[PDB]
């Protein structure tokens, strides 16, 4: 599994609200959070196509780019 942290925003990232949930199965498109900026809310979907396995942020919670945000699994066949 790989870890997905914050991106080039070029600020702070507040989160706003969250679509997600543990062991739900995302995909490529979907939205996955609400991020606001200081001149704009900006949203980010899921990276990649996995299972969500822990998330290490919160709803109201504010991080800082670079800061992991959640931990996706994308079983690549595994088995």
């Amino acid at each position: 599994s790989e870890i997905i942290r914050v991106p080039d925003i070029g600020g702070d990232g507040e989160v706003i609200e969250l679509l997600v949930k543990t062991g739900d199965l995302i995909e490529v498109e979907q939205g996955l959070v609400v991020l606001e900026s200081a001149k704009a809310s900006m949203e980010v979907p899921s990276p990649k196509a996995g299972v969500v396995k822990s998330v290490s942020v919160k709803l109201g919670d504010k991080l800082k780019e670079g800061d992991a945000i959640i931990e996706l699994e994308p079983a690549a066949g595994a088995r």
